[PDB]
């Protein structure tokens, strides 16, 4: 065919530049039509290279296949994938016969036949010479190679390939036959081969250069063996031997970043080199064998981490025979096997998870009980840790699934219940004894503390429905006294166990928090200085005191906003708490420069919108019932401080260029304010305010035009040490902070830039003590604590995301812009250099006329959409959705959706990537980064369920093509609850993000990124679970700041609910996130969230019908409700994202089409 071998050659190209995902993107959509294809690629996409060839040898001998026939395009592909997925693991012996046994049989004369028919010359040859060399290097004779080598070394057309390419295999072969000089010439041609090959690759095609560069360690290891074997200065004694052995075992390839064949190359070459150098010149060899065993053991402990499991298992069964002389080898062998069983069992079913770790008991009542768990107490500790965690695994296995697990294999049921609920408590007790041995038995004890920590916290969150709270606190804090990233983020668990159990061991917390390094709390300080108002601000006083003594700069900005509200206790215990805030308030802010800093930054914003904020605040507050006492006269003082007379800027502030245009004009209307606004108590007629507010926007002058609107910062002139300012937004954990070295703010440029948004924030260009120019964006008027919280969330998120293998090898990270809330209604936020928002990219890409007909046209897809809302429902604004859901079928909406999206241009994102790249060597590495980053943030915006991802919340950076996420108002699962017209799509993957990657399918890259990300997420010990728990279990938005920040933005949402406002309940959002992280179908969660906030809504059954599926077209209904897997979860996601039953009826400003 003329349209299939093209895909064969495209796969042939993409196999060479790494890129092993868009390789598999076409082997499920062009070379297909079967089912063994998908059933093997699902076990090849995850690193499970055993079953994904065990169902290719169980498919090459197929007979019937009566549904048609596999063409000639995939019968070769099946054996080629069999070769590849035999090569990635240690199957060399079953590679040679399966390579050369496809031209003839009867042990064929493979001499010149492979030098014929060039399909027999690129594919079957390198695996043959590779496999035969790997099988020769183990040590045998087998004499199958040099005859073919010497026959092919005869003639130019049989030598100008076998000398061009390979030469390192040949260098090792001629080292095996002991002519070192031709081996010298060959390895030197190998070094020149790497140089000339490296020089011709382009400079931005990354990961191809890595696949080149990862071999020079093997090349130089051969070069060093040659340089070492020939010299006669090393034949005298054993010390250059000893030094070379130490500098070998010192160096290593790293774990978590090198694929397994490079580990194989270096390990086997080093073992053969070492055996040769002991074979020639002749305890010594016992020490040599000990270095051999330790190098092999490090190879196994690196190969465990990447889920490359079957290679690890056959390596373990390789490495048993040597492990009998020295007992530490046996104890390392058994802990390595128990840890391999542990890392395996985190993915099996509940039926086999008990079996797969019950089988590893009989080697633990084995020897090493003979006096070696007495010589080392540390090995006793590690044995205790692994056994207790194994008992915890078995007890946690069949406590999740009821009692049905002791139904099969009754000898094993007798085995487990030998050591029905009275065995669960016994196994938990047998776990707890072995863990309590550890905390009484560098940093080989932090693991022993931390296992008790997470075990006991799991037991108490089981006990939500035993003096463990006495045990957990000091056994956590005695290791937090040491450095630990896994204990820095586990502190608010102590802050909540002491609050909920104050009569349970309050003094223990005090007696341990007495001596602790007081700079390990600097990240958590808003969870301590917002605790001064309540009780239990008595166990934590001196740590706050020490921070305000030694580092009195890094507590200041969260002390202010928590001093903004503090009502103290009438009992005399409160009479030292108000004394405590008095003492710290006196001894801090002694410079008196922080307050003028904040005040001049307040005088920079636009107060014209602050009056709108004040009008909406009072018309929401006093419009219920006039029984609120004194609060109107308590909150008019805030308005009268900043606004009113032109001398209150003098006294509380500096003279503003805006107040000489605002307060000076407002006397003939603010006399009315001083008459009736100071004594209103009416709340019946704010039309008088609305008409003046309509006039105040016509003649105002928002061009502030300079820095002179804030005169304090323009003329800064630092003089000497008056306890200088120390720029906001440093001191984010991470070791002992050097105080003197942050950028002392020393100047403000007289250039300000407003931004065009709904609130119109301003951007300033502040200058450096290191003589840089740090820009920032002031954010006047809004609460910005939640954005600090979710940047902490993204920090722990892509701190998880870089310690597995399969995301570190592909370099997936989020991009965290920084944010800081100086005081309430005043935040600084980091600005990024030369970025463009997504709708601006997709909008300026077009020409003149297509943009003109998209914006200004009657049948244009916005205006056509509101016209379809009219002609479907009858009414002509919001309020027609409720009659639109029930009163419309499927087939009108789907076809009308296609009919409206056909009018826009098609190749918009591809013209945007081609209008600036100027090189098709750059188009590839500018497209792949866009797709990789957009896929990662579209799955990480969903675990903690965020909505509202419209066209101005993605920003692209036009030097690499990444995308970022900003502006999170609907943080947890709350987009669909409290909005009127809900949103049901888990992210945004619309038509343009599809027409970019054509002609590839949307299962090549945007699927493998999401799968690797989600499987990287849900195997953690619950760091995300605890942090998400703590973020909503700290009340700062208890529907009040939520509704305030909701009405801050101007959309269509005014509250009046009275049923969902009682249904806030942060024991529900953690439950739903723990479900959709623990495994749940993503149509169950969306209809559950729509049920809990839209009960008794009219078209509610329509909502659950559209979210429910169709069972004939949408896969998201044909799947179960629980116990799924990652690929099924993400297949439901990618169906629900693009399913025009859903995208047809959504919010018009969300822009579903473009």
């Amino acid at each position: 065919p003329p349209d299939v071998l093209r895909w064969v050659e495209l796969a042939k190209l993409y196999r060479s530049i790494g890129e092993y995902d868009v390789l598999r993107g076409i082997f499920t959509s062009e070379i297909g039509t079967k089912q063994i294809t998908q059933s093997a690629l699902l076990a090849e996409a995850r690193s499970d290279y055993s079953e994904a060839a065990k169902q290719y040898d169980e498919a090459l001998n197929k007979q019937d296949w009566v549904d048609g026939e596999p063409t000639e395009a995939e019968k070769d592909f099946w054996e080629l994938a069999s070769l590849d997925c035999y090569n990635h693991l240690a199957e060399w012996k079953s590679l040679e016969y399966c390579s050369t046994a496809s031209i003839d049989s009867e042990n064929p004369p493979d001499l010149n036949k492979i030098w014929s028919e060039p399909f027999y010359q690129e594919t079957y040859l390198p695996y043959m010479i590779r496999s035969k060399l790997k099988l020769l290097l183990q040590g045998e004779a087998d004499q199958s190679l040099l005859t073919f080598i010497d026959k092919a070394m005869h003639g130019e057309l049989q030598k100008a390939i076998l000398e061009l390419h390979y030469s390192q295999e040949l260098s090792l072969l001629y080292l095996l036959q002991d002519d070192v000089d031709r081996a010298k010439y060959y390895i030197q041609n190998g070094i020149q081969s790497f140089m000339q090959n490296y020089s011709s690759i382009d400079v931005l095609l990354h990961q191809s250069r890595l696949t080149k560069l990862q071999s020079v360690q093997a090349l130089t290891e051969i070069q060093e063996f040659i340089s070492f074997i020939s010299k006669q200065g090393n034949l005298s004694s054993q010390v250059p031997l000893k030094r070379l052995l130490n500098t070998w075992t010192n160096r290593y390839p790293d774990a978590k970043m090198d694929p397994m064949n490079i580990w194989d190359d270096i390990i086997t070459n080093r073992c053969f080199f070492l055996s040769k150098i002991e074979e020639k010149l002749t305890d010594i060899s016992s020490l040599i064998r000990s270095c051999k065993f330790s190098m092999k053991m490090k190879m196994i402990d690196s190969a465990r981490k990447q889920n490359n499991f079957s290679l690890a298992m056959k390596l373990l069964k390789e490495l048993h025979k040597e492990s009998k002389t020295r007992d530490d080898w046996l104890v390392s062998w058994v802990q390595s096997y128990c840890r391999l069983s542990h890392c395996r069992s985190r993915s099996q079913g509940c039926s086999e998870q008990v079996l797969t770790v019950l089988k590893t008991v009989s080697l633990l009542d084995e020897n090493n009980v003979s006096s070696y768990l007495s010589k080392n107490i540390l090995a006793f500790r590690d044995q205790n840790i692994l056994l207790g965690t194994t008992y915890r695994i078995i007890a946690n296995a069949l406590s999740s699934e009821p009692a049905c697990l002791a139904e099969i294999e009754e000898d094993k049921a007798r085995r487990i219940l030998e050591l029905s609920e009275k065995v669960i408590a016994g196994l938990y007790q047998r776990a707890f004894q072995h863990l309590s041995e550890a905390v009484q038995a560098a940093a080989g004890v932090i693991d022993a503390y931390m296992t008790l920590a997470d075990f006991c916290d799991q037991q108490l969150r089981k006990e939500e429905e035993q003096a463990y709270p006495a045990l957990v606190v000091e056994k956590m804090l005695k290791a937090l006294k040491l450095n630990s990233n896994e204990a820095r983020l586990k502190f608010p668990r102590l802050l909540q166990i002491i609050e909920r159990y104050p009569e349970e061991t309050l003094s223990l917390m005090t007696k341990e928090i007495s001596s602790v390094p007081c700079w390990q709390f600097i990240s958590w300080i808003s969870h301590m200085v917002a605790l001064l108002d309540k009780d239990q601000a008595v166990a934590v006083q001196h740590s706050v005191e020490e921070i305000t003594d030694n580092y009195p700069q890094a507590i200041v900005y969260p002390f202010i906003i928590s001093s903004e509200s503090y009502s103290f206790k009438d009992t005399s215990t409160g009479h030292k708490n108000k004394e405590f805030v008095a003492r710290i308030k006196s001894k801090l802010d002694q410079g008196g420069v922080i307050q003028d800093f904040i005040n001049a930054l307040d005088q920079l914003s636009n107060p014209e919108l602050l009056f709108k904020d004040w009008s909406n605040d009072v018309r929401a507050e006093l419009a219920k019932t006039p029984v609120n006492k004194k609060n109107i006269e308590k909150m008019y003082e805030r308005m009268y401080a900043a606004l009113g007379d032109p001398k209150a800027p003098g006294l509380g502030a500096f003279r503003r260029k805006f107040i000489q245009t605002f307060g000076k004009e407002f006397d003939k209307h603010f006399g009315k304010g001083g008459s009736k606004l100071l004594r209103m108590k009416l709340s019946d007629f704010n039309d008088i305010t609305n008409m003046l507010l309509l006039k105040m926007n016509k003649d105002s002058k928002p061009p502030g035009n300079l820095k002179e609107c804030s005169p304090w910062m323009s003329d800064f002139k630092v003089e000497f040490l008056r306890n200088e300012l120390e720029i906001p937004g440093q001191y984010d954990g991470r070791g002992k902070p050097l105080p003197e070295y942050h950028v002392r703010i020393a100047g403000f440029d007289e250039r300000v830039t407003v931004m065009a948004s709904l609130r119109r924030p301003k951007r300033i260009i502040i200058r450096g003590h290191d003589e840089r120019e740090h820009p920032f964006l002031v954010k006047g008027g809004e609460d910005l604590r939640q954005d600090q919280r979710v940047e902490q969330l993204f920090q722990v998120m892509n701190g998880i995301l870089a310690q597995d293998s399969a995301c570190s090898q592909r370099a997936l990270q989020l991009r965290t812009y920084s944010v800081v809330p100086m005081t309430s209604r005043l935040g600084l936020i980091e600005w990024l250099e030369n970025t463009v928002t997504l709708k601006d990219l997709l909008l300026n890409t077009m020409s003149q006329e297509e943009k003109a007909a998209y914006l200004s046209d009657p049948r244009a897809p916005p205006c056509e959409y509101k016209d379809w809302l009219t002609k479907m429902s009858g009414k002509h604004d919001v309020g027609a959705y409720m009659l639109m859901y029930k009163g419309a079928n499927r087939t009108e909406t789907v076809t009308s959706f296609r009919k409206r999206e056909s009018k826009v241009p098609a190749d918009l994102l591809k013209r945007a990537f081609v209008r600036m790249s100027t090189s098709p060597e750059a188009f590839l590495a500018l497209r792949s980064h866009f797709a990789s980053s957009h896929a990662l943030i579209c799955i990480s915006h969903w675990i903690l369920g965020i909505g509202d991802r419209h066209l101005n919340n993605f920003m692209v950076a036009m030097e690499t093509g990444g995308v970022i996420g900003i502006d999170f108002g609907h943080a947890f699962g709350s987009a669909t609850q409290f909005l009127p017209v809900p949103e049901l799509m888990p992210f945004r993957l619309t038509r343009q993000f599809i027409n970019l990657m054509l002609p590839m399918k949307e299962t090549g890259l945007m699927y493998s990124i999401m799968v690797h990300a989600l499987r990287a997420f849900r195997s953690d010990p619950g760091l995300l679970t605890n942090t998400m728990d703590v973020f909503v279990k700290e009340p700062s938005f208890d529907w009040k700041n939520f509704e305030q920040k909701m009405l801050k933005k101007g959309g269509s949402w005014i509250q009046e609910i009275n049923v969902a406002e009682k249904n806030w309940y942060p024991r529900q959002k953690i439950c739903y996130a723990k479900r959709k992280l623990a495994g749940a179908n993503p149509a169950v969660i969306t209809c559950d969230e729509l049920l809990l906030g839209h009960e008794k809504a009219p078209a509610f059954r329509d909502y659950v019908a559209v979210a429910r599926g169709s069972k004939d077209h949408n896969i998201r209904a044909q799947e179960p409700e629980s116990g799924l897997s990652e690929e099924t979860q993400v297949k439901c996601l990618m169906d629900q994202a693009t399913d025009p039953n859903i995208l047809g009826r959504t919010w018009e400003g969300w822009e579903p089409w473009m």
